């Protein structure tokens, strides 16, 4: 538990004994107490009797003599009277997690009321053991340890290649950490199983084990909770929303002296087996997440996959009631919470389980079913992408051939392998998708014909077309957001977390009908066996998407008229179009910009802009004001430069914001302009100065997307709304700096 383990030898096989604080005597593993001649026989309740012994054993090296019961465990429960000179200190293992950092940071973006807010604060102190303090630190499970070693076919050792050495440093920590805690012992073994690095953010390394070769040896004979599939369906979404990761709880099981063999592998030259459950075995998601379930089967909702763990309640005060009594559930079974990434008491969980974001309060996940625009191709391959991406819709749409006539018009008008694009043909490209988004060319769900789903996706999105079997149209197209962690998927895995999201969906419309699904991959089980090295995604999703093979109801299809969507050009994503209520975000920005005649005759123009900071949760407050002069600037210059200054400022405030401007053109701009400027590289704007200010911003919106721009002119505005009066004091700044000159 939360004290270190001792390492002891009793009869030449090393063992870890652990500081009791019971007064009861020491017990021992069973397997070593045969031989030995029984004194007598005691009963205990906490009634069973069990035979006594007196043995010898070394603990750190000095032998220790005691009066002993046996243990059905693999550790040594050490009575604190049998040794009176060592003394009971706690676990100190290698690195530190910044907890503070973590818990001012769950603190922060939580939606509960302070009231409420303030016994969370207080939940970090009374479960601070629950928390995950040391990197690679670990719980024990006082559970019956598990047997590992089905089938009677053993697997084929595997040789261990040479590993990359820049990840030797950062990854002998963990050994060390976990052959601390025990969690690894040295022995040799038949079995051994390839080890690969993999980098992580922070620039070190974390170790990976090719288990697919045991795997294939024990048989599936466990009982597998619901899947990614039917747990999303029985999911409750309530007021608040709270997600809690776990520290590889696999890690906290462990499996039976006998098993260790199984799990060996070769690190440096040197043998070392598993005591507890390992990643990337067979059994070990299904053996850890059934024992997970049994003990929040208690709470009135709840769902777990894996590490994550779900909670929703309604009422304030009861989802914080229950989330304690998760907690001493959790503490007293030995689990280990890693605040890193938990999310606790919001509206919106980025991850549960599944990589959609749960909002609102639906049983059912609900999503925009229309496609979304596209961004214009920058060249001849990414606009040949587009074109036989639509050639689908031509037995169905009658202006199709009226409608797509244009742009095929464009492509031989320079035959110089460079293109160039109209703003119009921007807006015909827009006006393809409206048809689409017409209802007309949306077919009907029939629940005799089969669900047809094809699946192909881009760099930046996926794309999801639900048919029937028989129909020619859709019944409905779906096209998935990318995160920002699903962009650094190879293009593989963006399909199958494509895919993953669309099965989702499609048990909606399912309706007790198999499904099949058409992709432009060849084979499924040759997709199993695709090198790990390629994959850059978790292994949980890979877990999540191969488990829906299983099912007989779903079938996969190669399908050859799919094309080649790499070249497909970015998703246009609107964060505009949807409008919140000034209240509801942390921070107000209110902008302007001025400028009057200069009174200098060779400067001919002056500048001077102005930044108000506003915050409305509690009233309508004013934190700073800014008022600055630009020189010889245009006026919208002044109205331009006012937001990219009060786009910086909200970087250092983690959360909604909202920037408002004066003028038409820079909201206009930053609503449509903007993603087009990005992908067309501020081409023909203007000479370097200008170009420079609109890649500032958008470069200031890309590292943090939080940022809302609304416009609002205020013309002689009495008291139109309570925004326009922090309106018009940010144009009382600009203009006071447009009246000051150098
Ligand atoms: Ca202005």
């Amino acid at each position: 538990q939360l004290l270190q383990p001792l390492p002891a030898e009793i009869k030449g096989t090393k063992l870890l004994a652990h500081w009791a604080s019971g007064a009861t005597i020491t017990c021992i593993p069973e397997s070593f107490l045969e031989d030995e001649q029984p004194i007598k026989k005691t009963l205990i309740k906490t009634e069973k009797q069990q035979n006594v012994y007196y043995v010898t054993f070394k603990v750190k090296g000095r032998k220790v003599e005691a009066e002993v019961i046996a243990s059905p465990y693999e550790y040594i429960l050490l009575s604190p009277t049998d040794v009176p000179w060592l003394t009971q200190q706690p676990l100190q293992l290698t690195i530190l997690v910044p907890l503070q950092e973590y818990q001012e940071k769950i603190l922060s973006k939580t939606a509960l009321p302070e009231d409420q807010k303030q016994q969370l604060k207080t939940l970090f102190v009374k479960y601070d053991n629950l928390w995950q303090h040391w990197e690679n630190q670990v719980g024990h499970r006082k559970i019956r340890p598990h047997n590992i070693a089905t089938g009677d076919y053993p697997p084929r050792p595997q040789k261990q290649y040479p590993i990359n050495p820049k990840a030797k440093p950062s990854i002998q920590i963990v050994i060390d950490d976990l052959l601390k805690q025990g969690v690894l012992t040295p022995q040799n073994s038949t079995m051994n199983t390839p080890v690969y690095p993999v980098p992580k953010p922070d620039g070190r390394w974390r170790m990976v084990l090719d288990y697919r070769e045991v795997n294939k040896t024990i048989p599936l004979t466990a009982a597998q909770n619901q899947h990614s599939a039917g747990i999303l369906a029985t999911i409750v979404r309530q007021k608040y929303k709270t997600t809690l990761d776990l520290a590889n709880g696999f890690w906290a099981h462990p499996i039976t002296p006998e098993s260790y063999w199984l799990t060996a592998f070769t690190w440096q030259g040197k043998q070392y087996c598993w005591t507890r459950l390992p990643q990337g075995f067979l059994n070990s998601p299904a053996l850890f997440t059934a024992d997970v379930v049994d003990l929040l089967k208690e709470i009135p909702n709840v769902q777990v996959y894996v590490d994550d763990i779900y909670l929703s309640h309604d009422d304030p005060k009861e989802h914080v009631q229950q989330l304690e009594k998760v907690f001493q559930i959790l503490l007293q079974a030995g689990y280990v919470v890693s605040l890193k990434k938990s999310e606790i008491g919001q509206k919106t969980v980025e991850f549960l389980g599944f990589n959609i974001t749960k909002e609102g309060r639906g049983l059912t996940d609900t999503f925009k079913t229309k496609l979304l625009n596209i961004t214009p191709p920058k060249d001849l391959k990414q606009l040949q992408s587009i074109l036989g991406l639509l050639n689908f819709a031509r037995n169905f749409i009658p202006n199709f051939a009226e409608l797509v006539q244009p742009l095929y018009n464009l492509i031989a008008s320079a035959k110089g392998k460079y293109i160039e694009w109209s703003e119009e043909n921007t807006k015909q490209l827009n006006m393809v998708i409206e048809a689409l988004n017409t209802a007309s060319n949306l077919e009907e769900r029939l629940p005799e014909q089969r669900l047809v789903i094809k699946v192909n996706t881009s760099p930046s999105a996926g794309y999801v077309r639900y048919y029937n079997e028989t129909g020619k149209k859709p019944i409905m197209y779906l096209n998935y957001v990318f995160s920002k962690a699903e962009l650094k998927f190879s293009m593989l895995e963006k399909l199958l977390t494509t895919m993953h999201k669309a099965l989702i969906k499609a048990m909606d419309l399912a309706m007790g009908q198999e499904i099949l699904v058409y992709s432009p991959i060849v084979s499924m089980t040759k997709i199993q066996k695709t090198p790990l090295p390629e994959r850059k995604a978790l292994p949980i999703r890979w877990i999540t998407w191969m488990t829906y093979l299983e099912d007989p109801r779903i079938q996969f299809h190669y399908d050859k008229t799919l094309p080649e969507l790499k070249h497909i050009p970015d998703v246009y994503t609107s964060s505009q179009s949807p409008v919140k209520h000034p209240s509801q975000y942390e921070g107000v920005f209110y902008t302007d910009g001025s400028a009057i005649k200069s009174p200098d005759p060779t400067k001919s123009n002056n500048a001077g802009m102005g930044i108000v900071h506003a915050t409305y949760k509690p009233e309508y407050q004013v934190l700073n004001q800014w008022s600055i002069p630009l020189g010889n600037h245009t006026a919208q210059m002044a109205e331009i430069a006012a937001v990219e200054f009060a786009c910086k400022k909200a970087l250092k405030i983690p959360g909604p914001v909202l920037v408002i401007t004066d003028s038409f053109y820079v909201a206009e701009s930053a609503n449509k302009e903007l993603p087009y400027w990005k992908s067309n590289g501020f081409v023909n704007n203007k000479p370097l100065k200008h170009i420079s200010k609109w890649k500032s911003i958008a470069e200031c919106l890309s590292m943090k997307p939080d940022i809302t721009i609304q416009h609002e002119k205020g013309h002689q505005p009495t008291n139109t709304s309570i925004h326009t009066e922090g309106n018009a004091l940010a144009d009382k700044l600009a203009t006071q700096g447009s009246y000051v000159v150098n």
